[PDB]
């Protein structure tokens, strides 16, 4: 469904070619048949599978990469499966100066087009496997937005098991990450959300309490996504 000149643009080594190449995919990502089966899954392969594909030396490319995946999120079918394919390594990009917005609104295309709750287990799922501290809090920043935008759709349970993991770190930025997440959490889960970190450590404990006062007397603004 790629004619092999945008096919071949894609692994040229040129990178200025690459760019034409995505860009050019990236212009057109719109009009494919959202009818045909699993055409998701073939856009998206396009730019995952190839090689280097999402390990993309040029950083602009790799922003263009990002925006193609995203674009077919927004307009075409997804499913769960093809954002398991390649959103680890878009979790990866979180910690990416140049390019960790562009990775944050594909992990947002990808809960519009399934489920927040879906992507939001898998981001804080790898975070945690995963080592660096700033894909760490960089991911804590992600699910607090999103449950702004989104609303709360989550379970309570195991998301304050999660945040509890990021509270607990030896990292700081880490820590405040998911410290204001607690904050944002208790603007719709209310005061009793306090009593699940009411055995933290004192200095940790005075920390939580501190976000939590400024935000639980908040009202949550309308969802604007997922809508």
């Amino acid at each position: 469904i790629l004619p092999a000149e945008i096919l071949n643009g894609l692994v040229d080594s040129n990178w200025k070619n690459r760019l034409a190449a995505v860009e050019q995919l990236l212009g057109e990502i719109s009009g494919f048949d959202a009818k045909q089966a699993g055409i998701s899954q073939i856009l998206i392969r396009t730019i995952s599978g190839r090689k280097p594909g999402l390990k993309e030396m040029n950083f602009q490319v790799l922003k263009f990469k990002l925006d193609i995946i995203r674009s077919v999120a927004e307009n075409y079918p997804l499913t769960t499966t093809t954002v398991d394919l390649v959103i680890n390594e878009i979790i990866e990009k979180l910690a990416d100066a140049k390019n960790g917005a562009a990775a944050a609104d594909v992990l947002s295309a990808f809960a519009e087009a399934t489920k927040l709750e879906y992507v939001v287990g898998k981001v804080l799922s790898f975070a945690f496997e995963q080592k660096s501290p700033k894909v760490q809090s960089e991911a804590f920043n992600w699910v607090n937005r999103s449950i702004i935008e989104f609303g709360f759709q989550l379970q309570p349970k195991t998301l304050i098991e999660d945040v509890r993991k990021g509270v607990q770190s030896t990292n700081p930025t880490v820590r405040a990450s998911a410290i204001q997440m607690v904050g944002t959490m208790s603007m719709y889960m209310g005061k009793a959300l306090m009593m699940f970190f009411d055995s933290e450590k004192p200095a940790l404990k005075s920390q939580i309490q501190v976000e939590f006062d400024k935000n639980v007397g908040e009202k949550p603004p309308k969802p604007v996504r997922g809508v």
